[PDB]
């Protein structure tokens, strides 16, 4: 039923190939994965064998039959198939896509099963270590990061999102564990199951001291002993109401329970939504529960992206670009809509700023990509999946009618790929198909330029409301900053209830909005805070209560940008007193740019006193952009 314009490219099968992967995987059902582990912190590597219960596939006459596994960096100490030694050889290591794994399979039988024994190396890519100096707990910690082709480096498998496997493991480690899936019932042996078929990036493991509590029916939480009690609080009000406002959204929610791990503090990423044991940071703590939207995110994964996979790294917009969609739609039945319309604002910014900072935008910034077997998928990753992404399916909503109308298809498309994988094709075909009746509306899509074409896509019309609130009085702010002289001249002008409906996100903005001289592009020539320390001093004051004693990270990390930017040289103490207490890339590495940009001696004595709390990765970013 589809256009021409994207008929030509269509693929000879769906699920299109994955050129990002060395495995034959075509050729094979998996019908269960088995991991046997044993986590060594003293030499901070994993050790066992994964278990396949293969069927081999058949298609046409006279093919090959072979067997071909991916590996990064990987130990393969011997290989087993019906409890035999077979024969293999690792291919020789090729970038970006690692190392081959031939095995020559001497059975008879269409069914076997497969038996790897391997061990990571000191090279492996999956695993990030942090010694007790890294811990607030004082215990050492370990956790995966298998997104996109990392899963190849932990063990042997078929390293692409186009196969999906039912799990069971059995982790060994010093300290408790937790996996993506549902633990069962040596003290220290930890048994799990995943019995929805997941592909080996949504793969989950974690361990150190860890405790866990009830945040809701079908809900636990896991992080440190300390923190516990705090993380405890700041979910129990809301993640039931956050899956069952997905559930009315899409449908039911098929994991059976939805578990969150808050990482330790020295963790440097920003969240990672495996399967039953989501992971999150830290920095969701805001003792007033300013920051769970967030949690919307990874919820919404449950269903794009765990559910219903992309086929390949070249279909991502799929997985992410639904999930922000989703996402937007939960935080939009429980605020209103012109909450969600900001979020979508906001993800526009966002979206031009990456494509205008981008080496090459005119090959990443199309929403299909194209990877072959030359590029490394993380080169493609940008704001473009979820942004560009998002917005189709936005722009979608809209021509066909709304949510009433496109609801229908949102709960079509989850169910027909449920527990399976799919590319851009599939995706529109099943549009079409659903659709029979609004083909002249689907046909006036411009696919070509929304799917193929790089740069941004057509500009949509969102409910500006919770922004223009926000660029009013900071437009105000920097305009009364030039001309009022007293501090009881700014309590005159300004009061605490200017702020008082503000959501996070808004006083995020409104703080980023002021550092930039305001957003009327009739902006002062020659206005710098640093100029007014009357007017900044005040503004502080005055909403002490909901900026300055804001316990949220991202309003704390913009109201330091906004003190350093207004040169309050009282303040750079606590910035850097601050900068020891997280461990966030997204704050940590641009927290001690703020800082040398005021004061290089307070900055190198800062990173001189933390450096060794931090992830090595963070460390190491942070000394050099130091010219350390
Ligand atoms: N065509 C192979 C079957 C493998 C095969 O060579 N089968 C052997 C067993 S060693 C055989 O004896 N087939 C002939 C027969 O059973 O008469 C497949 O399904 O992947
Ligand atoms: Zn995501």
């Amino acid at each position: 039923m589809l256009p021409l314009s994207i008929e030509q490219r269509r693929p000879s099968r769906s699920p299109e190939y994955d050129q990002s992967t060395l495995s034959n995987y075509k050729d094979f059902a998996v019908l269960h994965t088995d991991l046997n582990l044993s986590v060594s912190f003293e030499k901070s590597a994993i050790s066992g064998s994964v278990t396949f219960q293969l069927k081999k596939l058949h298609e046409g006459k006279n093919k090959s039959d072979e067997l071909h596994l991916d590996t990064s960096y990987l130990d393969v100490q011997e290989v087993h198939i019906d409890g035999s030694k077979a024969d293999f050889q690792i291919e020789q290591r090729k970038e970006p896509l690692g190392s081959r794994l031939v095995i020559n399979n001497a059975s008879c039988n269409d069914n076997f099963t497969l038996n790897i024994q391997f061990r990571t190396t000191d090279k492996c890519t999956a695993l990030q270590w942090l010694n007790s100096k890294q811990t607030k707990g004082g215990k050492p910690y370990v956790f995966s990061q298998l997104e996109a082709i990392h899963a190849r480096s932990l063990f042997p498998c078929f390293d692409t999102p186009s196969v999906k496997s039912t799990f069971t493991a059995s982790i060994e480690s010093p300290l408790p564990v937790v996996f993506s899936g549902i633990r069962i019932e040596d003290t220290n042996i930890y048994r799990f199951e995943q019995k929805v078929p997941i592909p080996a990036y949504l793969i989950g493991i974690a361990s150190g001291d860890l405790s866990s509590a009830p945040i809701g029916p079908r809900s636990t939480v896991y992080t440190e002993p300390f923190r516990l009690k705090d993380c405890q609080w700041e979910f129990e009000n809301d993640v039931e109401k956050f899956i069952q406002t997905a559930e009315k959204i899409i449908f039911e929610y098929e994991w059976g329970t939805y578990d969150i791990l808050v990482n330790v503090d020295s963790y440097p990423y920003g969240g990672m939504e495996s399967p039953n044991m989501t992971f999150a940071t830290p920095t969701l703590i805001a003792h007033d529960r300013s920051n769970i939207d967030v949690i919307a995110h990874e919820l919404a994964h449950s269903w794009s992206g765990n559910l219903v996979t992309n086929c390949s790294w070249n279909h991502f917009w799929l997985n992410e670009g639904w999930t922000v969609y989703l996402e937007r739609r939960i935080i939009g039945a429980i605020h209103g809509e012109p909450t969600r319309h900001f979020s979508a604002l906001i993800g526009w910014s966002d979206l031009q700023n990456s494509i205008d900072s981008m080496k090459d935008p005119e090959r990443f910034s199309t929403l299909v990509q194209n990877l072959n077997d030359n590029t490394d998928p993380d080169d493609a990753f940008s704001t473009v999946p979820y942004e560009k992404g998002f917005n189709l399916l936005f722009h979608l909503e809209t021509i066909l009618g709304g949510k009433a109308e496109f609801d229908p298809f949102i709960r079509h498309y989850f169910k027909k790929f449920a527990k399976k994988s799919l590319d851009t094709f599939q995706f529109l075909d099943t549009l079409y198909e659903f659709y029979p009746e609004k083909k002249e509306i689907l046909d006036s899509v411009d696919w070509e330029t929304w799917l193929y074409k790089p740069g941004m896509p057509p500009r949509p019309h969102f409910i500006t409301a919770l922004a223009d609130n926000v660029y009013q009085l900071a437009d105000k702010w920097v305009e009364m900053a030039q001309h009022l002289k007293t501090t009881e001249d700014f309590r005159s002008e300004f009061n605490a209830i200017d702020i008082k409906d503000f959501n996070s996100n808004q006083l995020v903005l409104f703080l980023e909005t002021l550092t930039q001289n305001g957003h009327s592009n009739k902006k002062p020539k020659d206005f710098d805070w640093a100029k007014f320390p009357v007017a900044s001093r005040a503004l502080l004051d005055i909403y002490q209560d909901n900026i300055v004693k804001s316990q949220n990270a991202e309003v704390v990390f913009k109201m330091f940008k906004f003190q350093i930017f207004a040169k309050l040289q009282e303040e750079y103490k606590h910035l850097a007193d601050w900068l020891g207490t997280v461990g966030r890339m997204k704050f940590v590495r641009p927290g001690y740019r703020l800082l040398n940009s005021v004061d290089r001696r307070l900055a190198l004595a800062t990173f001189d006193k933390f450096k060794d709390t931090y992830h090595p990765i963070c460390k190491a970013l942070v000394k050099q952009d130091l010219g350390l």
